[PDB]
């Protein structure tokens, strides 16, 4: 029976409580908030999707290892005469992530961009988690 | 097993071919793209998320009672250096999405914007399409 | 026990009865026919592969948003010392397709070609069904 | 599961890798060509279906019991405009098989024709492998 | 257990509520009522199994591209004394058929017949309907 | 999966074939012919439906306690333009039932009469069938 | 698993223990002995398949409505340097077959003939068997 | 349900399909041919199974290494009164095997015999396959 | 219900049947024969279990690249009073192994030995079978 | 998947485990030796199966009612060039079997052989054990 | 099924994304590239495969207790005559992997071999890390 | 529990038993090797995996049309303070593999090369299998 | 369900109820005690693990066949600031095995030692229980 | 099937290789070794039941959170005339664990003792460990 909800492409909607995952990194949150994360030599650039979000409606928080995105989307506004026939648009408002980087992080040298409905995030590696080259032989 | 996969919340990245729908109206097309569609008395309202994609990269044609978004997102650059340790981000660059609405519309008198990668699409009923108040008792 | 079927790679003679398919478009009829329609602005493209199909044993009969291709090829002449010891070719002789458009045609501009056993038909749409570009913004 | 996806008649797309086949006689190889082996007592022919093939690109090698055919058809070119809504045919470009025959053959006065996307082979048998009558009783 | 009512042969009897058929064409309706749609170039010809109906309880009516067939069948009178020990003959006295046809047809000038227990229905292809030759190369 | 085919109510062709039926009586045979026996006290009415049966291509013979009816009708005649693209009608041509009867009959003055496509045959009973009434205390 | 046996063409040895079978007739009996049977409005034919059985091996009787056949083959004698390796025929030497008839028969009258291992028996019918057209209305 | 048709001992009719057999030799042909492979030290004995089949309708055809049985058994003829309510015998008319046989043959001294439906090959052994025998300590 | 015959270990008595092995050689067979192939780079030695037989009831035969090996032991000898209350020894009194090796030999200078049950085979390599070295880099 | 491993008829290797056996006596051991135990009146006959044991290897112990049969095997030896390509033959060198049996034995006076590979033990029974006739009526 | 693509021994192309692995450690990324941890009381030595690869297209990062492996080996080079009939090399060409030390490192010191396309890192460990000797009792 | 052994990701030791392969050629040996045959027109070439062996401990032998590699890595050297934590590499020493080709090759002018553990092996192909072109039309 | 409790490791814990063992010796008892019986010739050896426990608390009894060990280990002393936050260790106080020998023992000679938790007792066999060895042949 | 190996008692033997343990806790290693961790306040007590170990063939090292446990066991020693006829003691000679513990540890005040086969280590808690009571309002 779990095919015939996938049948639905209900996916976006129902599929995206993101309570864990494991990949080295810990991703932890609530909503809809699809994840990149580029691992550069010297610095990190995190791209998160917020479509529907202003701005001004995102917290964005570093500190070590982990960073918090907290987003809310306004929810679509109809008029009375207006009715929702179809949507696979999720509801939920307060979207938020928290990411534990494999890096610590300077996070006062830190910086981002919203354009599109993407947030790219860059952020510098501490000294001490820039890696140096193992000569070989 | 299918579970499995859903534990993965590899959601929209797998199950997100909108190959059909069924629900009085009709959608086709490939690619991620969530869309919403509002119904008023005089108009009807589609919502469509566009992530990642620049305004230039969007073609919107209509008429009669069909609907066609046809948009490209230029995919995550990296240098050489960066390479992409985790992402929950769909790759596909191009993706459209077919829509047949239940009513016919005056595509010369629609209008549509993109916000925070949002298309909000307004398009009039055609007077053929309008419905008028059956009056009780 | 279908992968068993699958294992035999008996999919080309069994696996064709192309009763009905569901992709915003309609597809009907008898035999293996293969088909790729191709969608443009003011046209439509379709390919269908005919092997072992003469020229003139092909109808090619379209009206509105409808396209009928019928064909008959002929079986593999043995003689009597001859015979058959291992065959995926499909022996229906007779083959047909109803292939339903999204979009109205102009039939009487249609033109068509049948090289290497591909037969390419060009469609041209009528005005009531050539879209118009929404202005974004 | 299975049978839904022969629900869905994929089958010439996915289910045509014809990496073995026993029946007295092996085929091998890789893409979409169905074969007919067509045993006469001083010949054999091979039907395969190449449509969509030019008879330039088709390369067709034989030795003592085994003959390749070697294919490449160019994939559907579609201008920007155009988009491929739908779609059955292969989009593999590189198809070969290798077919191992029951008898040894002459290639040195094999023949070979290519009509409507149908290649036709005519392979003398070798004396070596031209049977003889038992006489009954 | 599906397999054991067919293993009595119960079919004709449970199995045929016609709900819904799906061939690029709609058939509903209630009943036992077999049916086979002819398609000709100018015309279609529609064939129903009415056993046990008389002529003049067949209520048959089109328009445009529907056809209805309405028709009681009187059920097998038994007097007191006679009692019906086996049966295969559905019981069902009002059935119906609603034809979606492919076509748009003059009903004016359509004509029926009623032999041995099957209509046979003659409908003109309105000219809208009437397909066209695409010349080949 | 013997719902799925349940589901395409394709049960007039396929789920016919009667090789056997128990119910204190026996009946055989190929084809589709529903059948309904009642019994009265002096006779025995046998209800077969022959819908495209004409009345000359019946065979109905009958001795003691066995019925056969043996009859073929005409497959559907179709012009070379005409095609069948629906049909749930059953093309078996020849068709017979062999009915065992619970009680031995007279045939030397039975009757039978074909009407819509329905035959029903009178069959007086032998006296040595006709049954005794028990009185009760 | 009982796929794998059929997997094996094992067929002929394993699956023939006629035991019974139910069409109307009764046939009962040991080995492998295909029956057919052929009913005339005179006469009855039945055919059996005695490969490898002399003439003179077979024992043939009946009477009324019921037919044995009686039948011992020779097993295949090899030399001691010789050793069967492969072997698809039954070893069972003894076999017969009892068939009880649907009509009862002047087994006095009766011939039979045995060409190319196959028994071909002629039974006319007795005539309280012979049935009598009904005439119909 | 695989043993419910085992259940119906049709076993020779649907169960004969010898498209393949490994037990160090080949076997492939169409329809129902037992086979019996004795191998002596000098020589090769084959047993076929062609009941109903005349002598001259068999082609035996052998070199090196393989053995090829073809045959047509003539199908049962019924007067137009007969008719077919019961057989187990096989309708297929063209039957064949191919027998790759474990050891090179001189097929100019061989012989066969034709008795009782029964095919009996002698196939003298190629001095290159005849065996020594390696004396023990 | 596969395992409980395992737990029996009744495996030395039913599951010996060696039909067929793949392994690049083949070998078949009757009854119980353990083999092991040794290859060296000039020679084959291969080595049967044939405990209870006598050197004299060996048949040892080779050609080519096939072996054979033919054996009976007689079966335990018991006197009316004794009774085989229990027993895993096979009953099987003729067994036999065909043996394909990789290599072609020189059968005229093979020897074999049989100590303590063991049949040990030595079988030169034809020269044409004897590898050579290529020299890497 | 336990029918898979029977399949590869690697029975010898893995399913000869004597843990236990019950048949009113009691086997347990290590390693492959079948056994068979025939009772007498007098007397107890075991049989093992010791193939590539030598004589001197084994050791044959016994008491009351308790039979111990320890042994070696050396393993097959091979030069370095030579390589075990294919091999049934189990691998365990040390091989024990205790017997339990039904009967106390004089161990005195029992003797043994060893001849192809069997074990024959001769054990007298105990007059304590030595059954005596119940004179039936 | 599973076991089905176990059985085509497909394991080291398909399943090698070493996504993760839990034993104390955490090893990430893409491609094949097994790995053995050897932990000493000073160092930790750690080995790659990397076949294929030139020492010169290894990127060896380390830092705490983190190591990094990035390589890329080029695919076989082909010419356009030559054609992978068989194939069980992985394709992926970027390959690497991030291994989570249990212990933290001096990459300053660290050292690296590359022979054979095996890689042997060999990392002092930190005294922080350098465990002490519990004295018992 | 196939998927859960899976999901270990054990595969590259439990995985790679290559007992057997079929796709025109035989494969089969001990240990882990993956293996590509690159066919051209002249020549074979085949690449084999080798990490971790010297080039002196591999054995490279031809002739015909068979192929053997036979190669011993020696294990990973640990200290006795050292101790593997975890491993998936394989531990298995000897590993082999013999090829069948599909051609007949001189082994007289074949070249090898082993570089970043990669065996690399030129074989030119015998006149004999140097196919010929069928010239087409 | 039964694997996942495996996957805990919570063997130790669960999994030791001696209730039975049949290996023609019985082990019966509670608690966790693993047993090892060596035979020799003339003495019986039998290891038992008791960890944790003192050898004042271990009570050691035997006579004839029959073996008892009980024993109690203090479960571990926790002061009231001290919890156990993981424990594999079973908690169970009292335990005792009651072992069947296969063999009588003079318990009067019976020796016993207990060194690192290990209980290894000495029991010298019965000499009705020495066995003696049968002279072969 | 698994509670089949359970039913076996079996569960020392097999069920106890600890790759991992997730109780806020990590313990790696190979062998059985039972473990307890008692959290104190100032203090960490670990109970390892090492059966079989002398004191001088354990290490015991520690630093910060980890704690590391390896031992080696001699197995069991037995005269050729003695044999293990039964035997739940693991064979597994070197054994060790890898304690991640939840608070950081003073190595060096650090005491252990080795008593009837149980270590039990005292490891004080780091200041940075100690806890502090949180007053409750």
């Amino acid at each position: 029976f779990e095919r015939m909800f996938k049948e639905f492409f209900a996916t976006p909607m129902t599929g995206t409580t993101m309570i864990q995952s494991s990949t080295g990194i810990q991703i932890s949150g609530k909503g809809f908030m699809p994840i990149s994360i580029i691992e550069g030599d010297q610095h990190i650039k995190v791209i998160a999707w917020l479509p529907g979000v202003n701005k001004e409606d995102i917290i964005l928080n570093a500190v070590g290892d982990t960073l918090e995105i907290r987003a809310k989307r306004s929810p679509l506004m109809i008029t009375e005469s207006e009715r929702i026939i179809y949507s696979e648009i999720p509801e939920e408002e307060e979207i938020y992530r928290t990411i534990k980087l494999p890096a610590t992080v300077k996070e006062e040298n830190a910086s981002a961009k919203f354009e599109n409905g993407v947030l790219s995030v860059i952020l510098p590696k501490a000294e001490s988690s820039i890696k140096k080259g193992i000569n070989i032989e």
